[PDB]
């Protein structure tokens, strides 16, 4: 715990991006006005009446945050290449999380805020099922960004071949082919695809 | 049937406690009043107004008695031992089930008579299906307790190997790793690592 | 086309038939009065004001009877057996079904007579898609009665090893039982497990 | 990039005519009065108080478009036959577009115009992340034209065999059922079983 439980959550924070841009775009009540007699009601009723928006907002800059906490693992190492055997597609398992964790949010109604409390503790909750479910690559945010996940079996060449690893990888892969890595955890690593 | 069937709905019954604690958040209508203006309306009409908050409160308690009457089989004899061949992390179950059959109802309206007995009616006829199809080791009231679902492939020192048997386990498991049983049904176990 | 499509036709008439009794329950406004001021409005405003719960009605009878044109095939020719050789439990694609294509009508509103259309729509779309989708024997109904889906390879005494089939039965299969058949299709046969 | 990505795409655009036609049926604000005083509001009124079917009107002449030029992939070529060797039916895949990504599309309320910049903003993610997702031949279109999808494994007289090719085709297939293809990308063909 509190290393891998924290790389897992920031993962999944990750994965969240979309739904707080989405709920950002849904529900602000900003008065989109261009008239003279239409002037600033004050910062008070403004932070009052869009309490959600600046909750999401708060949790899109935590997104970003977790992408930048991402990239800084392919940052320093990874001048070491691998052989892949078996390269089978998986980034379909992305877009079934945009099917059903992201959609339904889209589906309610965020009103009243004893609702908003059944939603937020709803995302928690499938937060703490979503970190130990060995599902945890999924990601609308990252697939989003060109990146493809793969399940991979690479081969070193001085220890030996280990079995069933998940890449996030810029371009595509197939057997046979010549990646790097800088892993996350001991199941998903970014590739790179030495030409 | 009976015994069987009654296990089972008692694990049913375990894998809706987040829904009633969803519908007990969503539409509780209780004053919560910080003027002084709001003062105690009476007994029988605050009865009368949450209908749906006190029915879920009473299958939330018998959540938790059926959650008590799985940890009583893991209370009793489980002082044998196994050794595991395969290990299939089938965690991603009581996921799906979650997002499947526990979120649709978070966005239904609670407020007339007739749809509330439209959903307690699809309520039954899941646990119906539920019941006798296989799957009826999903729970998000485990998986929310640290408890990981394995597909797994056990086999004992003197009586020989049995096939596909799915470990409620505490902890991770491997390939050949020594866990310790207690046979909730015949395709159920809670295991705990012996190290 | 015709006869074969009539079947598959008539066996997703038999798999809507919780969705009919789902929108009788849920959006028929009888007016139930217990007072002595609410007096017969008349036959014509009662059958006005319930239109969709009538064709929600006519469509339950039309599922009833396609039940009876189902079980007729028990029937007629039932006196032979067949073992089988390799049983997988695919009680799961019913329990799918239920979730993600009776479900969602659950949450619309049957009020304006243009969404009611549309939602109309949807279920012959998602019918004539349905018929041609090699997986027709998805059933609520169906497994609601006992009823359970499995995927069995029959072994002929003499005839041969005709493999993937899907059969229907009363009661539990596994590997090495006797069963007598009554073939639906080509793909679907009500098994009935001789003792 | 570019041709194969707006191959993908057009395959995409094809692939949602059923939603624009589902949101032209249900909110269309079309004054149906056959009353003597439903005069004409006007030309104007009528635009800017059906903005949404307008939309999903041009869009659904584009998806015509992307289907007319898949019926031109098929209208020049297609004169070699070759043999199948390992065919299963995925036509399943297409309904699973159907009932997660369509039909939850018309719960939503198409009234606020802000509402309907989150709703499109959804569609425009749900296809970055569909181009590139490996599962691209999904279809209700194409599914409701009597096409089916199969995963088939073709062997060439002179070439050799090619593994894990996806056949679009009107009629049914099986083992050593030759076909005509009329390949559309890298993945992705047209059978036509040549008798």
């Amino acid at each position: 715990m509190q290393r891998n439980t924290y790389n897992k959550v920031g993962l999944y924070i990750l994965s969240l991006a979309m739904l707080f841009v989405f709920i950002i775009i849904l529900t602000a009540k900003i008065p989109f006005c261009f008239t003279s007699d239409c002037s600033f009601i004050g910062l008070k009723k403004l932070v009052l009446t869009n309490i959600v928006p600046i909750v999401c907002f708060v949790f899109f800059l935590f997104s970003i945050y977790f992408y930048n906490r991402l990239k800084n693992i392919t940052k320093y190492n990874g001048q070491d290449s691998v052989k892949i055997t078996s390269c089978q597609s998986e980034s379909y398992e992305s877009l079934t999380f945009l099917a059903t964790y992201i959609v339904p949010f889209m589906g309610f109604s965020f009103e009243d805020m004893q609702k908003n409390i059944a939603y937020l503790l709803l995302v928690v909750v499938i937060g703490i099922i979503f970190i130990k479910t060995d599902k945890y690559y999924a990601n609308p945010t990252l697939a989003l960004f060109g990146f493809k996940l793969y399940r991979v079996n690479i081969l070193h060449p001085g220890s030996g071949e280990t079995k069933n690893l998940i890449a996030i990888s810029n371009d595509v892969l197939k057997v046979d082919d010549n990646v790097y890595y800088s892993f996350f955890d001991e199941f998903v690593f970014i590739a790179r695809k030495k030409i």
